């Protein structure tokens, strides 16, 4: 079983996401929040296997709850509404293990938090299309 | 409790599979198709004729509010879902029922499609910004 706490400002995506990984046998989301303050506190607390993080939130932003996250154990998954090439490189220097587009199949969002679970480096192919 | 048939307008694919995810566990409720533009809304709207139509104001090719307007007098009732004035005038003219946030809760969106299959104008609280 897979602990995942999900940080989104959006409560309608966050709401949504924290239903669809729920249905999954092998998942469970221990905790939801709207701000990188929580995601900060929760995972330094409750120490889940992956936290779900929106780059952009009020307070302390995604990128700056990763940063400050970065010698935990904790698996980090960025979702992105824009690609944000210019921001992507501080997310890999913070330990980011998925970057991921809002544009992405929902289908792959479960695929991708088990691929981080084995290790994997998982970030958006639009991205590479962006960046190179 | 007769089953309402929704079709689901999002570009942000990540958030359209998870609506559709959330709204077919309800009991009265099925998510009958999905699309990404708005041309696709107005398509299948013209064609399978679904009871409700949940549409992301601004899409690639054809916008939700462009889309909205041309299926003003369809008989399907428009929830119209949004990020962010004058597209909320736009919204009105156009017939849309529902006016909801991307910030609202989740569980809005269910009661918001009852509501409006009720003959309700559903506009989100949280609208009312400043
Ligand atoms: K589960
Ligand atoms: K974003
Ligand atoms: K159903
Ligand atoms: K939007």
């Amino acid at each position: 079983m897979i602990s995942i706490f999900i940080a989104e400002d959006q409560q309608m995506l966050l709401g949504a996401l924290g239903s669809l990984l729920n249905l999954e046998d092998d998942m469970e989301v221990v905790g939801k929040g709207t701000t990188g303050q929580d995601a900060v506190d929760f995972v330094k607390k409750r120490q889940p296997d992956v936290c779900i993080m929106d780059i952009e939130m009020p307070g302390k932003t995604g990128l700056e709850a990763a940063e400050e996250l970065k010698d935990t154990g904790c698996k980090i998954i960025i979702l992105t509404t824009f690609a944000r090439p210019g921001y992507f490189q501080r997310a890999i220097k913070a330990g980011v293990k998925g970057y991921l587009l809002k544009d992405s199949p929902s289908e792959e969002l479960a695929n991708a938090i088990r691929s981080v679970m084995n290790g994997k480096r998982i970030y958006a192919p639009e991205l590479m299309e962006d960046l190179y």
